[PDB]
């Protein structure tokens, strides 16, 4: 497999992996999908802009899609990027590389968040090996199963486990492939809580870009009618589409197990998010795809750890606390569909802001959106910061 | 069709139609069928928190799961059926209600209001304790219990047009008129009824008292106790880690309704927390299994959450804040520690021309459920204390 030779100085050989799910569970799948109910019409339902949640027309529409999904072709795409796993305190983590053949190559580790998953780099890998050989790529490109999500195990049974675990633990994953030197971390959703937690107290992780910064407007800030629609935008975020976050974060237990009994409320939740989220339209087999895979691994109950992080509230919102200032390099990309659009005056007040690009196009996932952007600001924020 | 306690008053301007629950078989053999095929959550860290702090346990739920593939829901609703039952159509709805009705001329008329994640079946006890009291002939009151739009055998809300807490009592209001009560009744409430019972009393003239078992509100602007410390903790508690169902509800509705139509088994997670958590009489696996079924046969829960998006964006003043719903009729309140925001007769005061206050060393917030004696002594001083003739 092209791109999968272990850099030269890792510490930890990483064993191989590939994805199998058995007949049994495809099959299993399909049981429990043709045996799902829908709801009766509701005038809820029937609103076709959303505004109460996803129609039971797109819920009865993306079920008769899903009978005739296959997983096979999506297994067999997704198997055709090298991935391992490491034991790393008691769990299995789960990634995706590109290992470059350039001895002093850039590592980079890319952070997903929930609903999503590694899928969501994979446009971007595959821009990536088109455009470089392994040869001329410039750059180690990592993407982790976050502990909880897929093929990453745990979390424990018996311990609480939070953000900084979360971090500790992909950490090692960088340092176990010998990347003790540095690399550059980039995250959105989750994984841009845990790209700052990285960046500020992990001495390998030398920068971090991210294309989210949850906050609300910092008092110590003055707007432009794109300023207007971002705070429209994000308030409409904060009153409307945070339900999940207050049921993930209080009652994970309850929502946990009420979705795993059947693969069509799975979908129902999730689904939501890829329609409400994105900028640009997620078609629907890369929403079925993802609630596929939460399924067969089981995701959902073992993904939600991190909401509760946030209940009771705290003082300060991590990304505007100073024990969680950035002052490593830090990177922005503004995305203007993305859940809250963070003007720059913003973000600057969180770190050590060297790098902004803004967007027109794209939303909340930016990688499976808009690859091409994602890759030119990687590589512009990694050649604009490295130093060797 | 005889029933005993099933006459209609002299006074009806429209006759109801009987009413009687009959599941289909086909219903009853789907549902075992869609139980024990359900998956349950592999074991996780917030699973196994027996002190349900992040909410329902994969133990009790697996417990939950086996108990229901032997529930008997035909003895059940022989029960059920033992009461009288009726439907009215009111405005194109079909609103169906359990009924007691007296052989006196001038009987006091009450409806009492049931909410969510409730049912007409929560006053069963209550009817079950009237009846053993009271022949048709010493009946001293008309007992209405309505199933509100949205729930079990009441059809609606309109699939075309919003429907808020307004519409809802509108439309019961109307029940009542229809049996012939413009003269006057008492409404009882908790939960969302309690909710309903104030905009009965404050809007509608056939509506001449309320009795509420909770009052939600925070501590008022207007203005401890061991008590008070302990109610305030707990309606802390409820704010800030047991609303989550509010905010999905009243943001999400066709999201989670969808969600927990797909099994019998995902209805029951969401519902039974719901029972664990809010009761202060531990309430048996029984009866929260008979609620859950009836929500699953008749679609409830997707119909049924219509009252919480009143919350978002949060309105200027929550409802019973707001000197637009004081009560000034006369208002009776029954104080149930284990009620979910339990409220203070300070707090209450503040909301209308409170003339009965009751007091309660147990019960939550099921009170008519938990402590039907309790429930029925306290709704009948009330009555008495303030009827008028």
């Amino acid at each position: 497999l092209a791109y999968s030779n272990i850099p030269l100085g890792a510490t930890v050989i990483p064993s191989p992996f590939q994805v199998h799910i058995s007949d049994e569970q495809i099959e299993e799948l399909q049981l429990l999908v043709k045996l799902s109910k829908l709801a009766p019409p509701t005038y809820e339902g029937l609103q076709q802009d959303r505004r109460y949640g996803i129609t039971n027309e797109w819920l009865a529409n993306a079920k008769e899609a899903w009978k005739s999904f296959d997983w096979r072709p999506a297994e067999s795409r997704i198997n055709s990027f090298p991935q391992f796993t490491y034991d790393i305190e008691g769990l299995t983590i789960h990634f995706v590389a590109l290992f470059s053949e350039k001895k002093d190559a850039i590592p980079i580790v890319l952070l997903h968040g929930w609903p999503g998953s590694f899928l969501e780099f994979l446009p971007v890998l595959t821009s990536i090996r088109d455009k470089y050989s392994p040869e001329t790529l410039p750059y180690h490109i990592v993407v982790p199963s976050l502990p909880g999500y897929t093929f990453s195990s745990g979390p424990p049974l018996d311990v609480n486990f939070n953000g900084e675990d979360t971090a500790r633990v992909i950490n090692k994953v960088m340092l176990n492939l010998g990347f003790e030197d540095g690399y550059v971390a980039q995250g959105g959703d989750i994984g841009s809580k845990i790209g700052r937690i990285l960046a500020v107290d992990h001495d390998a992780c030398k920068a971090v870009h991210l294309n989210a910064c949850y906050m609300g407007k910092p008092s110590s800030i003055d707007i432009t009618e794109e300023d207007k629609r971002a705070l429209a935008r994000a308030q409409w975020f904060a009153t409307f589409g945070s339900g999940y976050i207050v049921e993930h974060g209080t009652r994970p237990s309850t929502i946990g197990n009420a979705l795993s009994t059947s693969p069509v409320a799975l979908l129902s939740w999730i689904g939501e998010k890829f329609l409400d989220w994105a900028g640009e339209t997620i078609p629907l087999e890369t929403i079925l795809e993802s609630v596929t895979l939460y399924w067969f691994t089981e995701t959902f109950p073992r993904s939600i750890y991190h909401y509760r992080e946030n209940f009771p509230p705290p003082k300060l919102r991590h990304t505007e606390d100073p024990r969680w200032y950035i002052r490593k390099p830090f990177g922005f990309s503004y995305y203007p569909m993305e859940v809250v659009p963070t003007p720059r005056a913003w973000v600057e007040t969180t770190g050590n802001l060297v790098f902004w690009q803004a967007h027109e196009k794209g939303g909340h996932f930016a990688a499976l959106e808009r690859p091409q952007d994602y890759l030119d600001d990687l590589t512009a924020f990694c050649e604009q910061v490295w130093a060797g």
